[PDB]
């Protein structure tokens, strides 16, 4: 539904969504994972009553990498921006009659102020994620993606972990990655 839906514009000069299979040195995935996106949303607003579910990731800027020094080196994304489209689900630990409305409204209110509970980051603590709510009557940023980077098979990527990793087939279709339901 439109009532249970948020859009958050995020950007940063650097990002590192670490690929789990590359163990020698830290190497980022090509785009933000659902896992990292959900972290970013939860940093703005979270309570045990709810879980944020990622629906779409809009990729706005060309995929580019730089090797940078770790305080050792890591290969990280440079100059990223996304839109995260998500909704809330109630957990088994929610109030008997509780709904998503107050949580959606609190998320948006916090986000509009540029406020956050803990600073969101782009995959690793050293890279902060700047953010802006895309409220209902604001437009989506335009993609700056190459006609030829608009559609890309990103391959198997971490969807999320149960603290046990679960992967999904990430496909960029006209600048957007649709994220399937986490559970089987």
């Amino acid at each position: 539904s439109l009532a249970n839906r948020i859009r958050l514009h995020i950007w940063g000069d650097y990002a590192c969504f670490t690929r789990p299979e590359m163990k020698v040195e830290r190497v980022s995935y090509d785009v933000i994972t659902p896992s990292a996106a959900r972290g970013i949303l939860s940093a703005i607003h979270w309570k045990p009553a709810i879980n944020w579910v990622i629906d779409k990731i809009y990729v706005l800027k060309p995929i580019r990498f730089e090797s940078v020094r770790r305080n050792r080196a890591a290969t990280v994304l440079k100059d990223v921006a996304y839109v995260i489209e998500a909704h809330a689900v109630m957990t088994s630990k929610a109030g008997v009659d509780e709904n998503t409305t107050k949580h959606i409204e609190m998320f948006k209110r916090r986000a509009l102020k540029g406020q956050c509970f803990q600073q969101p980051c782009m995959g690793v603590r050293e890279f902060p994620a700047h953010f802006a709510l895309i409220d209902d009557n604001d437009p989506l940023p335009l993609s700056q993606l190459s006609e030829s980077e608009f559609n890309r098979d990103l391959g198997w990527m971490l969807h999320d972990i149960d603290f046990t990793p679960h992967f999904f087939r990430a496909e960029l279709k006209n600048g957007v990655i649709d994220v399937p339901p986490f559970y089987a």
